[PDB]
């Protein structure tokens, strides 16, 4: 396990296969002993017992394997998960008393049996299974932080160095999704026990990365991972961080600090929020209804006010209108302290958006973009006003 986590196994596929064989033989001998003598039990089942530490190294290395940028290793790791579940069952009546997340490991076997049409589908299935991992066992906690350390170190290498690293970029993209989907266990443990906070803090810096080495691909991958891959339990932290990130663009009087980086962050945040709300994650409702999207949406609207009339500004306004419609479609999922004033505010702010340059434009492209923006704004306004009583602010 130390050799494998060291990540110098040039023949890691065969090593994993033989490790599967060794685990199978270990479980077979354990079953033979248990049939011979029920109680092994006092040598690893209750310095801590050496068998417990060995199993911890086993699960840490197995969690590393799912992140390995290869393709055949995922099946090896899932078979090893199935064998670990089998040996946990043999040693034992609830099997969750030893491995609380045994359901996810059992689902790993069904995931492994089904044919994968490339690494991308297998990678997505691994992210989904990690999202399904609820109980924060010690193996996940050790593996997640250790994998994060490798991810953090490889993060600097791509950026700091000013090619052949396409494989490294793919591995880092896999690491991002791995940490996003498996990050829920660490945060849940920290709630009843932070490095989890620094994960998004580095992530927050990611969307505005401008590096000479294919920064556009990095931004696209980061946005896609943050949107689709992120676990539901990490939602409140994402909302809290994004609110304060957006709140730094306005002065004390409320003057917007208009900057290219600020606009890029705003348009990344809009795209990511649209992707997040559009996707119906399993159990996301019970977690999205804790933080509020009120202040951040309001600030984004205030910033988009001064976006101007350029093509980029029109596209940003259309995307924001689509986001407003999508968010309004899920009022039940979200929790609002004061929905009435919120909806009135956006209705009053969006009323100005419609019919902006429907006559003063001199080009069809300007006219087409204006018509698209007007249609999107009208759709958003119609969505807002369904059931919206009118109550003007203090007059």
């Amino acid at each position: 396990c130390k050799k494998l986590t060291s990540h110098q196994m040039l023949s890691s596929t065969e090593i994993l296969k033989w490790l599967r064989e060794i685990l199978i033989c270990r479980n077979k001998f354990l079953l033979k002993n248990k049939q011979a003598d029920r109680s092994l039990l006092f040598y690893g089942v209750g310095t801590p017992p050496i068998c417990r530490q060995a199993q911890t190294k086993l699960e840490v290395a197995l969690y590393m394997f799912l992140w390995n940028p290869d393709t055949e290793a995922v099946l090896v790791a899932m078979s090893c998960f199935r064998h670990l579940c089998e040996e946990a069952d043999i040693r034992c009546v609830s099997v969750h008393n030893l491995l609380p997340n045994y359901n996810t490991f059992m689902e790993f076997a069904s995931v492994s049996n089904m044919m994968s049409t490339g690494r991308a589908a297998l990678q997505k299935r691994v992210m989904a299974l990690l999202r399904r991992i609820e109980h924060p066992t010690a193996g996940n906690t050790e593996a997640w932080e250790d994998t994060h350390a490798k991810w953090e170190q490889a993060t600097k290498l791509i950026l700091n160095y000013p090619l052949s690293d396409t494989d490294s970029l793919q591995e880092w993209i896999n690491m991002t999704g791995f940490l996003c989907a498996l990050g829920g266990v660490c945060l849940q443990q920290r709630s009843n026990s932070t490095p989890v906070s620094k994960f998004m803090d580095r992530l927050l810096s990611l969307m505005v990365c401008n590096h000479e080495k294919v920064g556009l691909q990095i931004r696209t991958n980061v946005k896609d991972l943050v949107g689709l891959e992120l676990s539901p339990a990490l939602y409140p932290m994402l909302f809290n961080k994004l609110k304060n990130t957006i709140s730094k663009f306005f002065d004390s009087q409320g003057q917007v600090l208009l900057t290219d980086t600020n606009t890029q962050f705003v348009e990344q945040t809009i795209a990511i929020m649209k992707n997040l709300l559009d996707n119906h994650t399993e159990g996301s409702s019970e977690h999205l209804g804790q933080a509020s999207i009120e202040t951040m949406m309001l600030n984004l609207v205030r910033y988009v006010r001064v976006l101007g009339n350029m093509v980029h500004a029109i596209q940003i306004k259309t995307k924001l209108c689509q986001l407003v419609e999508v968010m309004m479609a899920r009022r039940d999922d979200l929790s609002f302290c004061q929905e009435m004033k919120f909806r009135n505010k956006m209705v009053e702010y969006l009323t100005d958006w419609v019919m902006g340059t429907s006559n003063q434009a001199a080009d069809d492209d300007v006219k087409c973009l204006t018509r698209d923006l007007d249609q999107a704004s009208m759709e958003a306004v119609v969505s807002l006003l369904a059931g919206l009583p009118l109550q003007p602010e203090e007059g």
